[PDB]
């Protein structure tokens, strides 16, 4: 409470009510309880109206789940700024003093809408900023890389990830068989495997943008950048074995506790901070700094504050605002670019496509998911248009009228006769290419560059005795299952990460098979 | 190996390819691993064809889910009909020697796709059989009887199951705030909240129409039936606590069983019996026969014999055959009608609406919805028509041609000049409808109706001490979260079925509390 | 009529003869198709007539978002033959020395919606899909040889404002005018369509176009530029202005009615098919930027080398099922054929399976005038509506331990990675300079003679006969009929810039007519 956040969640909501209920035209229910007959023994008659309505809509209350990240539950707050990075970036909400309104949602990836909260899996942590430029969307998970470097290897993954075709049972050979064909996962891998594949509660984990994104500054200057959001209430993991109890006794154990957590005033904090990489140090860095498989080093770059954020509402209706939010990576503002991260490309395409189909070719429109500001665009019509523009406005520019064009043309014309902009650097200021043709190419190679080096630090730099050990025992239990075909491959994978975690994993994973 | 439902599995499965893969258009596809980009570096460009499709289709994967009853898995098989029945029915499939091939969907009732098999709930029990006169199907429940009398009310009810709109948790406080003041419900509760309310897997348990149905002979008499599938694999039900236990451990748990059952060989029956009540028998019962909450005491009306089913064959594709099954209790055929049962009629446009919907227009066009004949219908266009009528055929009866109209109809004209064809037999034979007006009315009060007498009949005559307690224990952990203004309500209700069973709920709910 | 090599296609998915007595979908006897039941005679009807309400509910979904745009179309079956030897410039198997290939065609105009007349003023689609061994190519072509625009950026304000306005769902001559105007890009297509082709009679007068440059590549890995050119041996046939008007309304479907008749008459109409080819050193050098899809390549400079011929030969069994529901996408493209530069090119590519995704369905693909003779092999799964799936079992991922495959690059076995590369993309096209290395918002390349007016000025001034010349200045001015007084001096200065004699007499007969 109380809340910046209002002037968004109050929208679309209607005032209390009672007395009797109306159909949908307005007029008075006679009965929401007996239906009309031809004689109290006779048949249904056709012509009760609210049966019919009242059974078609409850028909319809289904619309298709989010391809992943099924099960989420979120919040709104308040983002807040407490440093100057203005040196950085122009983005209007990253400015000092600035309180900007948020959404966030939380999730797991591979179950549906009905799965546990605590199956081991990662984590979404999807943020919008309604900013004074636009909603500004830092759509991350709880950990800060992935599985892979290619946008078109992700359905693979998902599909590895969710159930076979022939019976819709998931599959822990399926889940290895991909993994170690695709030996990019090793990182991500590592790291869901470890304690943090299993954290308690939303508010008990950290969140990353993971992409590298872009920061331009005033002056058009660009700086290379990554998103930390580090948990006031500090990281809190179940075990294994408690997360598998924990899902049997509650399914929606971490929906329950933000709720609760929010109504109880506990609101849960994070404090938002950056890595800042120079443009001019991209190409020299050890690992390629575009590659999502690859963190930054935080000896290499630390931690540089900018502010925090607040879960401080609940959702009025959890469907209307939770469920139908649209939140989306290409949300960016001015002052935010992309980067050559390909994953990241596929899914500045990939998020809005599905939510026109998800939701409907209007989902902007919903009250969640409109931001602060008017929208000007000539886009019209499509199912379920709510929202149309002022009485005669033109639909096509260049017009001879007031609605506008872009802000790089002059608003009368086409930009015929050989116009040209230059660098467009509201998507980003790029670096080098290092090549003038369409190719499919690695990634530029650096000098650490590999699939296995960094869980290896991880394993051996990191990890403390006990998460070792934890860590060859999640491992040795997500295996039970696979077939005696990919068992080699899978001891192969993790000799590659480290040779000790291997051998432990690969002694924990016969004790336990039979 | 082989079964009667081999050639309808079969219908639309593609021969096994290999090689490398295509597009959707057919031509090659260079790579399921790298994106094209302007430079190895560069950006991705709009025109990696096969990447857009890739992810574009994989957007589109998920569609609604069912309300309710999302949580389900089934089979194939066949029906096999060893006795003689023909004196009550004329229906096809039923007729002496018939063996007809089926399929069936398992399912939980509340929970969404995910949820676990083994919540505490109610199991569906869905049969098509794919008869010579089109597709009987028989959409039970894995008990006899259900928790309201009007489908009015249908929606309140699984409303309350599912999820509060303000958080998206299930909640006791609202679950039990219907049943308490819907006290109809009390019959299929204490049913729920006893042994049966956890069966182990979907072949320990019985199945049942539930409703009463119409069967018509081939002169045209009507009988009243029950349809009963009696398990030979006998029930076996989990306690609360084990129930929750396999939950946590496996969501998919009656999913997996089933399948590993049918491709282990062992193919589960079940014994197909019916209740027969002669139609002059109706306004004499002691309950009223077309009460959904009311039974038929077994030992007024006993298990007749028909023959039994069994499932022998795996989907070939979990999605495509099951996900998109479109069951529906209006698909009824000839031989065979409704009741009054109003929730019976309220089912009969509910599930075709829903499919519309869910499915889509042309959804009885999808492999696992056709019939084995040749459907004739006049009928056109719609949403992916992948199936059209003969070049030329007319799209309008009365027409000048040969397609024909109903069995009724002359095929000629459209039967004016005061035409009556007279009593719906096919609809059902009805009994007397007790008045002539468009009313909201009680059913018919029959000597022994009430909302409590037959669960009551149940706690004190049929189930023993051991089932008793497990009962009372149920149900005091599943009050657990009622509010203060709920608790003396739920005392109450329980007290009306047995004023023991209601002081024992009590006690047992004020130990947990807290 | 005897047969067709389409027959193959058009069959699938088609109902035997029945007679006898309706069924519902069920497959269970209908009682009546008159009667529905009542309670009583003169009670209420019941909720339970199972049939009505299936009937209703059914009627009720008839209808599928329309296209846009291009809504009001038809088409035929047929089939292409390659009589000449290509060999030496494409790969493409249906391109091949005597290959006869199925095709689908569907033709249509352009702003008007499903209702609307056939003879309306309009550009005319001419939109092609062979069934290639190696997968459907489509050339989704036009009546025209260029278009209106050079930058997919701008297709729906040009689309807009060549349908309705909002506030009244009227359509506008002053928007039209007002953005083709302030859109002088347009000059060369307005002008060609403003002539006598913009009222052609018929589908079968009137040649076809791939309009873009395209690319093909031999098997040796060579590429050189391509364009399309579809020419009618029935012969260009054009209405007046007048004429067109006046069949618009005494017979709104007087295209798709001759079509039909004309092949149920057994009148098969054939085009040839030739492509001008531009070797892909001379790309640069051209005086005209020869991707800009407003300008053309000249004859002189790159004369129709011959391919072979195709013919419609069969019309649809079904309309709905076969031609509303066809997809037609440019980005259908097969090994041997490659894309280009072109800015509307590159935005077609996405939008058509876009739209048809929405417009259909997740799962159009797999209609049965979509599908491909060859199997496809795909890990897409699931969707709406899926009526086809794979073999019991097979993987749902790539790289797999099993047989299933990956692409053609690829190993089948591993994900790619340790740097591995597969270099120049040239199944999308061999490119040429990108002429920069970073991302920009830029003009074309500009080449000697590049601007807005120079080839429909061509085409005024060496092209027209002195008829044709009089008609397009009093078409035109039909066509400004309704513009505001702002408009005008706008439109005359465009006319001005093709041709100063052409503006003259479109402002003289402009003005003696309004007023
Ligand atoms: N650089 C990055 O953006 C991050 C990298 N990592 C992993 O740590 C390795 C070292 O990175 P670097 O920043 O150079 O070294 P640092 O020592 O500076 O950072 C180590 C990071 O690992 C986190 N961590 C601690 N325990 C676990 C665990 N059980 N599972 C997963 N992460 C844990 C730490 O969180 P805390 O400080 O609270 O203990 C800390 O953020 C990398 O190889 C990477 O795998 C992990 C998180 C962030
Ligand atoms: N009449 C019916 O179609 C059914 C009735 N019932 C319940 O039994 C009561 C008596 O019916 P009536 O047929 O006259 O008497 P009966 O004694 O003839 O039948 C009692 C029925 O209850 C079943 N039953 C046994 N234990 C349980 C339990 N733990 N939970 C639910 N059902 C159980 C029996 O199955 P079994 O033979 O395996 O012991 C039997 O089918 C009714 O009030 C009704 O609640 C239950 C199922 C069917
Ligand atoms: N180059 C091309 O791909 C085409 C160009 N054009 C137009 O012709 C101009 C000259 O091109 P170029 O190839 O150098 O000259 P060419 O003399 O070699 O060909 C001129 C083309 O214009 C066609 N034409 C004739 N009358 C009309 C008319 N009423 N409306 C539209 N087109 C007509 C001709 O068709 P026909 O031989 O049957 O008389 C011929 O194809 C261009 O500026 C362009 O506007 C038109 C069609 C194709
Ligand atoms: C190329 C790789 C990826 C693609 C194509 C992709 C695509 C998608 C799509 C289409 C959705 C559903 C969106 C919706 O329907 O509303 C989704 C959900 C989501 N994705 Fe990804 N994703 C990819 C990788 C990632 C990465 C790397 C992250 C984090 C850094 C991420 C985080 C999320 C989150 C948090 C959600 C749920 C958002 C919500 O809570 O509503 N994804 N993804
Ligand atoms: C008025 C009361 C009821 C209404 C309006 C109703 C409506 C529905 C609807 C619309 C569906 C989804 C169907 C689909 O989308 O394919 C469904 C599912 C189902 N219902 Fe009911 N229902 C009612 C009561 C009952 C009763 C009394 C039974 C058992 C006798 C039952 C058994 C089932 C089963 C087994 C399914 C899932 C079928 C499957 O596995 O696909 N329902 N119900
Ligand atoms: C950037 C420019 C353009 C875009 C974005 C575009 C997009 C589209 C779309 C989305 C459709 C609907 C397809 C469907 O729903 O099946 C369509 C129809 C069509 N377009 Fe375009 N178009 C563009 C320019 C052109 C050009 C230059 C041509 C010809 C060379 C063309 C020829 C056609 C034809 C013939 C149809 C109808 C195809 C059929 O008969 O089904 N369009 N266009
Ligand atoms: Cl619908
Ligand atoms: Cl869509």
């Amino acid at each position: 409470e109380k809340s910046a956040a209002d002037q968004i969640v109050d929208r679309g909501m209607r005032p209390k009510l009672s007395g009797n209920t109306t159909r949908h035209n307005g007029a008075p229910v006679p009965s929401e309880n007996i239906s009309a007959t031809a004689g109290p023994q006779g048949p249904n008659v056709l012509n009760d109206i609210h049966l019919i309505e009242k059974l078609a809509h409850f028909n319809r209350e289904n619309v298709p789940e989010r391809i992943p990240h099924a099960k989420g539950h979120g919040a709104f707050g308040e983002l807040h700024i407490t440093e100057d990075v203005s040196e950085y970036t122009k983005a209007d909400l990253f400015q000092p003093g600035k309180v900007t309104p948020l959404a966030v949602r939380f999730s797991t990836v591979a179950g549906e809408q009905g799965s546990p909260d605590t199956w081991r899996d990662v984590h979404g942590f999807a943020l919008r900023f309604y900013t004074e430029e636009g909603n500004y969307d830092i759509v991350g998970n709880n950990t800060p890389t992935f599985f892979l470097r290619d946008g078109m290897k992700f359905p693979d993954f998902i599909h590895s990830q969710k159930r076979l075709n022939k019976n819709g049972l998931r599959d822990a050979d399926m889940q290895w068989d991909f993994w170690t064909r695709a030996p990019e996962s090793a990182h991500q891998v590592t790291y869901l495997m470890g304690d943090r594949g299993t954290p308690k509660t939303s508010r008990h984990q950290d969140g990353f943008g993971s992409h590298t994104f872009q920061w331009i500054n005033a002056e058009g200057k660009p700086v290379w950048v990554k998103y930390h959001f580090k948990t006031r209430q500090g990281w809190d993991c179940f075990t294994d074995a408690e997360a598998a109890k924990v899902a049997g006794e509650n399914a929606d154990y971490q929906r329950e506790d933000l709720y609760n957590a929010i109504e109880n005033g506990d609101f849960p904090i994070w404090d938002v901070k950056v890595q800042i990489m120079p443009f001019e140090d991209a190409e020299n860095y050890r690992w390629n700094p575009f590659d999502l498989t690859k963190t930054w080093s935080q000896k290499d770059y630390p931690l540089i504050p900018v502010g925090y954020f607040i879960l401080n509402r609940n959702p009025r209706n959890f469907f209307a605002q939770i469920e139908q939010i649209a939140l989306d990576p290409g949300n960016i503002v001015p002052g935010v670019g992309l980067s050559p991260d390909r994953m990241l490309q596929a899914r500045i395409f990939a998020y809005a496509d599905q939510q026109r189909y998800r939701i409907g070719a209007n989902y902007r429109d919903l009250p969640v998911n409109r931001p602060i500001n008017e929208v000007n665009t000539y886009s019209r019509e499509g199912s379920m248009q709510y929202i149309f523009d002022a009485e005669g406005e033109p639909s096509y520019s260049p017009n001879r009228y007031d609605k506008g064009a872009g802000y790089l043309d002059n608003g009368t014309d086409s930009s015929s006769n050989h116009t040209s902009y230059g660098q467009a650097d509201d998507i980003y200021v790029n670096p080098d290419p290092h090549g003038t043709d369409l190719v499919r190419a690695a990634y530029v190679k650096h000098q650490d560059d590999d699939d296995f080096i960094q869980p290896g630090i991880l394993y051996r730099e990191v990890l403390d005795e006990g998460e070792k050990e934890r860590l060859a025992d999640n491992i040795s239990n997500a295996m039970q299952g696979i077939s005696e075909a990919t068992e080699p491959r899978v001891y192969d994978y993790w000799n590659n990460v480290d040779e000790n975690l291997g051998a432990r994993v690969k002694e924990l994973y016969l004790q336990k098979k039979a």
